[PDB]
C-alpha cells in the first residue's frame, strides 16, 4: 500500500484532532497533497491541498478552521482540525500527486457527545 492514513477517532464536540497520511514513496517524487471530506451519504467534498514548494490552497469554506501541513521529513502529511462540530463527522481522505496519482483509504472521523464514553476501551 501506498498511502496509510491514521490520527482519526472520537472526539466530543469542540475538540481538534491532527489526521496523518504517510506515503510509502519517495519525498522526491511528492508533488501535492489534497484532503477531502465524504459526510455518510454525501458526494466527496474538496477541503484543501499543500504543494511540495510549501503553497497552501484551502477552499472556500474552511475560513482557517483547518490547517495543512507537513513532516520535516517523514513524508507524510497532516490536517489539523479545530473547534470540531458533529458536521465535521465524515471520512477524510487524502490523495497524492507524485509519480502517480493514489488515493487513501479513508480515515473515520466522528464528533460527538458519546465520545466521551470510554467502557468500550476499559
Amino acid at each position: 500500500v501506498q498511502l496509510q492514513q491514521s490520527g482519526g477517532g472520537s472526539v466530543t464536540p469542540g475538540g481538534s484532532l491532527r489526521l496523518s497520511c504517510a506515503a510509502s514513496g519517495s519525498i522526491s517524487d511528492f508533488a501535492a497533497m489534497a484532503w477531502y471530506r465524504q459526510a455518510p451519504g454525501k458526494e466527496r467534498d474538496w477541503v484543501g491541498t499543500i504543494f511540495s514548494a510549501g503553497a497552501l490552497l484551502y477552499a472556500e469554506p474552511v475560513k482557517g478552521r483547518f490547517t495543512i501541513s507537513r513532516d520535516n521529513a517523514k513524508n507524510t502529511v497532516y490536517l489539523q482540525m479545530n473547534s470540531l462540530k458533529p458536521e465535521d463527522t465524515a471520512v477524510y481522505y487524502c490523495r497524492l500527486y507524485a509519480e502517480a496519482i493514489y488515493w487513501g483509504q479513508g480515515t473515520q472521523v466522528t464528533v460527538s457527545s458519546a465520545a466521551a464514553h470510554h467502557h468500550h476501551h476499559h
